């Protein structure tokens, strides 16, 4: 159910911060989310093809101030 084993587990695990009832909505308030989306690329194919897990995307350092939305 939503990925997850109907959210049973909440601990509030999802690409962008909430949990998977929520993942629509992260999805939606986002839409990189660690490129879970492939549709949202313009070339379609992503640098980063896996899912957002624990903030998987911009692995490296990119700015001083982590902000999960940065751009
Ligand atoms: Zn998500």
């Amino acid at each position: 159910g939503s990925t997850a084993m109907a959210t049973t587990m909440e601990q509030e695990i999802c690409a962008h911060s909430m949990t998977f009832e929520e993942c629509p909505k992260c999805s939606a308030l986002q839409y990189r989310n660690g490129f879970y989306l492939l549709k949202y690329d313009e070339e379609w194919y992503p640098e980063e093809l896996l899912t957002d897990g624990e903030d998987d995307v911009f692995d490296p350092d990119l700015d001083m101030e982590v902000v999960f939305e940065t751009q």
